[PDB]
């Protein structure tokens, strides 16, 4: 019911599932049957790249893309991992990981106080599609401490023109 469980620590103890499949007396290929999703972030959390994982875990790197979502892309993401970064960590192509971005992706960034031109050159292939994708709650979000003509702008765009769509008059000096 929970043998995951107990095999998901002897990854973090370092063993390979070669040694787990003898440790816990079983074999290589029921190994790979209880290696999930859960199993491959913690091997995303100490640096390994996926071809590492690939001679760790004895999956294909075509079975270990299987695994690997959007749920990594964040993670990485917001480390200090960038465009071109994360797609050679991952073995995927800069645009698989385009592919697997989205609007949560940009959120996190404004959580630490980079520009749309900062992360535009950061997750890499952006410019106006990250002004396209600024959500009205980014902008809503610093309705606490608005305060720019267009630098409240800036870190979302452009000037007012962005905080005209995205919110009222009233609030435009809230």
């Amino acid at each position: 019911e929970e043998l995951r469980r107990e095999v998901r620590e002897l990854i973090e103890e370092g063993k390979t599932a070669e040694e787990i499949a003898e440790i816990l007396g079983l074999s290589v290929d029921e190994i790979k049957e209880l290696i999930g999703r859960r199993e491959v972030r913690e091997l995303i959390e100490e640096g390994k790249t996926a071809e590492e994982i690939a001679e760790i875990l004895g999956l294909s790197v075509d079975e270990i893309k299987e695994l690997i979502g959007r749920r990594e892309v964040r993670e990485l993401i917001e480390e200090g991992k960038t465009a071109e970064e994360i797609a050679e960590i991952l073995g995927l192509s800069v645009d698989e990981i385009k592919e697997l971005i989205g609007r949560r992706e940009v959120r996190e960034l404004i959580e630490e106080g980079k520009t749309a031109e900062e992360i535009a050159e950061i997750l890499g292939l952006s410019v106006d599609e990250i002004k396209e994708l600024i959500g009205r709650r980014e902008v809503r979000e610093l309705i606490e401490e608005g305060k720019t003509a267009e630098e409240i702008a800036e870190i979302l765009g452009l000037s007012v023109d962005e905080i005209k769509e995205l919110i009222g008059e009233e609030e435009i000096k809230k």
